[PDB]
């Protein structure tokens, strides 16, 4: 039916149906009378996977014969979401499968909804990994994502009594048609042991062995017949393992626990052993695989011309000492040559400046678990500190601050320092974030090695984040400017000359309305809740965190509520305020915030005076596949972190792409978004970075805001006295308390400017034509935030590789 | 090439090749340049599985429409072995796959060897279950095998320093192309809880829930297009399970341990909780499945006309109280009606009379774990004991002996008594065994209910145990009498009129010789050991156990050795003595026996005076697929258990079928084998049942044999003094000791008659023509021991079902 969904040729359709019935009989062992929709999803999934196969074999083939430089993207997280629609989109099968399934009288859209999210990440970081893979494939790069195949992904979020409950995300229960187990490339990983010295050199002995078994997942490029690989390792016990008898066999669990579960903390370090085992496991098995693949081209000098290893934060920072261990202890290169090889191979992306997110591992942990790596780390440190001493003679304090070893009650290794020492490039993830790295957190490193520091502002793939989740907007755009923008997002600027085209204005607004209608129904059906879809859709979707300031949003919500109650008969632009996100299981305050939100919902949604002027909806189980539904439906995107705390953000970009206006602070990539659209086209409010710092110097006193702002004071009194929790009047005492005495994120500082800015949004919503011209100005300048731009920048400025857009043959 | 292997039609062959390349590309994602033999095995396995599918769907279909009475074979063990060749044989594909693979230049026989044994059993009992399935399918019965899909089967056996080491049998490591996961028919199983009483009735509450997820395996009939199902349950935790966070997820192991590992004790009870959980798990999930299938035909009166449940020993005896629980507590039938339903549904096969193999569960165990079932058991007991009292008034002692509850320091439930009480038929497994049940172990039950007691002598399937493992013998038989014998084994009597046919004599002997050559090479290649293949092949293959008397065999071996040393220049028929079998991991004495055997091998195989007159080979890792190789190669079958201890045996039958003569005691099915062949055609020696009993009454004194038999005394002295263990001279003190003071199995009683009988075997081996006429007389009368005979007897005399041989359509 729509043209960006490709051709539905009579041969293709006939062929898809034929194969759909083949898989149902042969793969699924079902006939047409007993098949459930789950079965139909499956037969469709095997039919689409069939189209990937020749392309996958041919791509892996071509890399063997061309032997280009290979990129290894190492991450503990890959937040994939569903695979079926993405695969159709990338192979131009969407319309033909739609047609094929229709003629068997099945509805594709209904089948698509049965597929489980692969939720192997927490939020922005794992999801960036996913976008990056799609972009690497679309840009023809010989790139491999490497991670852990967790048996349980991010937990499923239930609400009970307005509280978060956690359930295990058992995503493999029904099988994963997308992965291919490769038990033939199983590799040993070593743990514990001790180090002996020979005349030969150091030797790591008496280790426990855990096996790493890889699972391969196809990553198709956008219509280029390139299919790359994501390889994910699983832990398996060896068979002599432990080997009274029964118990030995049952104790094989203790080794396979390494890959059992994703750690669910977003932007927060927890120094547990099982986590460090996860990090060593993925690093050890990957390096052997990388090395094996290099030996099928004695000579390690060429290694950096054949291999780039990108580290996704510090989570795989052990790649650096592991690479040293292999080169020094097993390959017998001298120290300096090995070190040159390592530094030229490795690059580090930093994703955060929150000090509680920075990985600092206790020494006693690394000493029991990885005792050779601890030796290598010390040796790295000593040599690094000798370079600091020679460049800054006498600056003793520099030496202490720059050490990889933190002194203190418990000695720690600062993994970020290890990454900077052992990488040729260190990048941040938006311009302002990269500037903060050079000015504060890594100022010392930057003075030593200015040439290492770079910026690579994040992007999102427009395949999933536009073509796939928003076919109607994709189509009306293609109707005006063609299809070429989908792999060249800068082309969206051509849309500026349509900003006064009456028919374009109408089409952008109609697509938004259709998405609102579709999402409003999805609310009704799956969670029995009624929204007015003429209202403005105010959405804040992201992990629950104090720095992200869902609490600021709550204050605005409660204010609107209080204003309606004071003057009940006054006009007010209707809103639906939707806030969604998971809280880490032990982050008590994030759990209270979820509770505050739903408690506000209970008061607000049941007030008859309110009518349908204000609704507050907490969106349960926020995940990739729910982002695909709500983001196209949003009018207002809330990006309201304290200036200097959100490294980049990427939800922000998703919404700019999809026809929402942004109310945000000058934080993270919001700064670049505003500069691409024009500050007039954005709702900028609040402290700048500079303002937060001025506040830190004289001291943040929240009391001052509470005395000066009567509307703020009423809200605190309401929170305090049990307005929102009449059965437990003191339920929110921890929230009030934090806000008044211990708020690291200056929620009151920004309140007054936020409410004013929220009034300007309502004023523009009153004028549909102008709301939409501004929407057009946003969508039109969202080109920069394509992850294709970001990856082409990594490729040229870090990896030394040319992207191409040229199709491999079919 | 050979005619029992079916047709190799030009269309078939072309089609198999086409599909073989299809699966290699599409299923396996490999091309021809990177494929390993494991890959080729796999593509061949998916190609053959494709031929099963339409037949499987059509069979399950036909049972729904015909609605015949359904048989449920409940066993904790199913010893399957490999599936590929069996499937080809049964679908008449063997020659065409052979041809198809040859033209791709691959050797089928080499691919077949990559398949793992499904070793989900310990020995005779699990293997009988497997033969029974093949026979049920071949006889057209609507039959389902139900068990547990263990992640680890019987351990792999390594020898180190002549000792058994155990390794985990990780048979699913590479996937199982034969099973189809059916996560849609997942069923709850309940554990722990407590019982409340309502006005409604008893109610089992506050239980832990474990999920049972079924895996289906096709069981093809012999060329009849019937394909039955073996359904095996896997344990899965529920998702709210336990649900700080990480630990909850990791603790899902404690529920899934239920299906993790097969208990490895053959013919020995170990009362561990995990085992009782295994037994309840398979019973609970199966009964729900049975019941669900019955409700798609209010009325439970018809239930016994629609369902037979056969219990494989007492291992699923909880079926009986579970069936009561469902009917009484959930379906709300009164007690008596429920009881009538249960007794008419259930039948019990006993497989052993060894008192240490009998399941007696501690009460405190059933009370914590299954507290309602314990109530039901008591109620069953009380009512049963009231029937005993009314039939035998005043016989107080009868009441105590017949109780389901054993009094004692620890109260126990005698599960065998529960089975007899709650079944309409109780059968033993050979005639002499069934007679011992009625005369000793269950004399009291038999006086109460004579009509319940039956015999059903075991059989083996001739598809695996002749056509498949011994194509050459199958073929020379088909050359004379046709192919029809393969599903009608009695037809082998026609072979008696060929007992003086010179060409037949030559062919039987040539096939034996070829098998010896083939097996002798397999020894050379896989385990670097040299056998003379002109020697007589004396094999004893079975689990290692004191009652099976591998020790008797050792004594014979050592005697032959001593005789050669006394008169080194005298002629002696050369032998290769091969003994193989696993020992249960904690059965110390069985572990010492393995050690004695290999220690005898070290002395005997290195004596230059011996030459190649005597070799002693311990065959490592005895399993189904090694039985398929050694049994066709055997000349002499050793079946030498003390009279009254081996319930039936089935190895005995395998060898009669395959051209070995038998030296055995009048135990188990040896008695029927001898009577079918004629006692002249068998090497019968030793105490009868009656003789063992005479010995028990005056007392077994092993000293008396040691004083009277000088050849026996020399052997004990050699064992004692370190002849066989010169570095640890006292290594065998436990063996000598047991033999002298604590031998429950009267090894010395039988020694003297055994050695004499072994001399008669050597005398006949000297005359090839007469050895072979006698072999012919055995193979010719082995018809009775077909498991088709056994199953047709179960079907008519217990299940009330007519077998048919009529093909379903193709
Ligand atoms: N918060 C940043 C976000 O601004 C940025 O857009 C995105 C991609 O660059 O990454 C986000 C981010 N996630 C994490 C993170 C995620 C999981 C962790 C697990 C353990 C220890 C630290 C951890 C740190 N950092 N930055
Ligand atoms: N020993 C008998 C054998 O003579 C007979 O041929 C075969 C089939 O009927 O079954 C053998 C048998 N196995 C067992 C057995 C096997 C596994 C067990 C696990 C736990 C407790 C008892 C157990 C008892 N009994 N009889
Ligand atoms: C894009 C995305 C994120 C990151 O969102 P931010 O607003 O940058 O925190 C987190 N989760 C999901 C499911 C996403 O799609
Ligand atoms: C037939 C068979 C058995 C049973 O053998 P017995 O001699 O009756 O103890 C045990 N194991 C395997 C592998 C078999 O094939």
């Amino acid at each position: 039916q729509i043209s960006v969904r490709g051709l539905a040729g009579v041969e293709n359709v006939t062929e898809l149906k034929k194969n759909f019935n083949r898989h149902l009989h042969f793969t699924l062992v079902k006939d047409r009378n007993v098949a459930t929709p789950r079965d139909y999803y499956f037969a469709l999934a095997h039919t689409v996977r069939d189209h990937l196969v020749g392309r996958w074999i041919r791509t892996q083939q071509h890399y063997y014969e061309k032997d280009p430089k290979r990129i290894y993207y190492l991450s503990l997280e890959f937040y994939m979401g569903r695979t079926l629609q993405n695969t159709m989109v990338n192979l131009a099968l969407e319309n033909a499968c739609d047609e094929a399934t229709y003629q068997l009288g099945l509805d594709m859209e209904e089948l698509e909804e049965i597929e489980e999210d692969a939720g192997l990440g927490n939020g922005g970081l794992g999801r960036l990994a996913a976008c990056f893979l799609d972009s690497m494939a679309t840009l023809g790069l010989a790139a491999y994502g490497y991670g852990i195949r967790y048996e349980f992904g991010i937990f499923n979020q239930k609400i009970c009594g307005g509280w978060q409950m956690e359930e295990a995300d058992d995503w493999l229960r029904y099988g994963n048609p997308w992965e291919k187990a490769r038990p033939e490339f199983t590799l040993p990983v070593h743990f514990y042991g001790r180090v002996e010295h020979t005349s030969q050199g150091a030797k790591w002995v008496d280790t426990q062995v855990v096996l790493a078994m890889p699972y391969d997942t196809p990553v198709p490029g956008y219509r280029n017949n390139v299919v790359n690989t994501m390889r994910l390792w699983s832990a398996k016990a060896p068979n002599d393992f432990n080997l009274g008898y029964i118990q030995a066999v049952l104790d094989r669990n203790l080794a396979e626990n390494i890959s059992r579960v994703l750690y669910p903390n977003d932007n927060f370090f927890e120094g547990k052993e099982l986590r460090l085992k996860q990090e060593y496991f993925v690093v050890a098995a990957t390096l052997q695989d990388i090395i094996r693949r290099f030996k099928s081209s004695t000579n390690f000098d060429a290694f950096p011309d054949k291999v780039a290893i990108q580290l996704n934060d510090t989570h795989p920072s052990l790649a650096i000492p592991e690479l040293m261990r292999v080169l020094v202890d097993l390959e017998r290169l001298d120290w300096d040559k090995a070190w040159e090889v390592t530094v030229k191979t490795c690059a580090y992306t930093n994703h955060t400046v929150l000090p509680e997110a920075l990985e600092r591992w206790p020494v006693h942990l690394l000493e029991t678990l990885l005792p050779r790596h601890l030796q290598i780390i010390y040796e790295i440190n000593q040599r690094f500190l000798n370079r600091v001493a020679a460049a800054f003679p006498g600056d003793v304090d520099r030496l202490r601050r720059m050490s990889l070893v933190e002194e203190g009650a418990v000695k720690r290794i600062n993994m970020a320092h290890l990454c900077i020492a052992g990488s040729h490039a260190v990048n941040g993830v938006a311009r302002i974030h990269s500037e903060i790295l050079k000015k504060t957190i890594f100022k010392d490193f930057y003075e030593l090695e200015p040439h290492k520091f770079q910026n690579k502002t994040n992007g999102i793939t427009p395949r999933r984040w536009l073509v796939l989740c928003n076919p109607g907007l994709a189509e009306i755009i293609a109707e005006r400017i063609g299809e070429e923008y989908i792999s060249d997002l800068d082309q969206l600027r051509k849309l500026l000359s349509y900003v006064d085209d009456e028919a374009f204005i109408r089409d952008v607004a109609k697509v938004k309305q259709e998405n609102k209608l579709k999402f409003a129904a999805y609310l009704e059906r799956e969670y029995k809740v009624h929204i007015n879809p003429n209202s403005l859709f105010d959405v804040q979707v992201k992990r629950i965190h104090e720095y992200k300031r869902q609490l600021l949003n709550c204050l605005h919500v409660i204010t609107l509520y209080n204003r309606i109650k004071k003057e009940p008969n006054k006009f007010v632009v209707p809103r639906t305020v939707m806030i969604g996100g998971k809280a880490a299981p032990g982050y008590h305050m994030a759990k209270m915030i979820i509770k505050l939100i739903t408690a506000i919902g209970d008061v607000v949604n049941h007030d008859p005076v309110v009518g349908d002027r204000l609704r507050v909806i907490f969106l349960e189980n926020y995940r990739v596949s729910l982002a695909e539904k709500v983001i196209p439906a949003a009018d207002l995107s809330e990006q309201i972190s304290t200036a200097g705390t959100e490294a980049s953000g990427t939800g922000n970009m998703k919404f700019m792409l999809n026809g929402a206006l942004t109310i945000g602070t000058m934080d993270g990539a919001n700064v670049e978004m505003a500069e691409e659209a024009g500050e007039e086209n954005f709702f900028i409010f609040g402290m700048r970075v500079e303002d937060v710092d001025r506040l830190d110097q004289r001291g943040y006193n929240a009391q001052e805001y509470y005395d000066r702002i009567p509307e703020l004071r009423q809200i605190i009194e309401q929170l305090s006295s049990g307005f929102f929790s009449p059965k437990q009047p003191d339920l929110f005492k921890d929230i009030v308390n934090m806000l008044m005495h211990h708020d690291r994120f200056k929620v009151f500082a920004d309140y007054e400017e936020y409410v004013k800015c929220q009034e300007r949004v309502s004023a523009l919503y009153k004028n549909p034509r102008e709301w939409t011209r501004m929407v057009i100005r946003n969508i039109a300048t969202s080109g920069k935030f394509s992850s294709d731009r970001t990856i082409a920048q990594y490729a040229r400025e870090i990896w030394g590789v040319e992207p191409s857009r040229q199709r491999l043959p079919a």
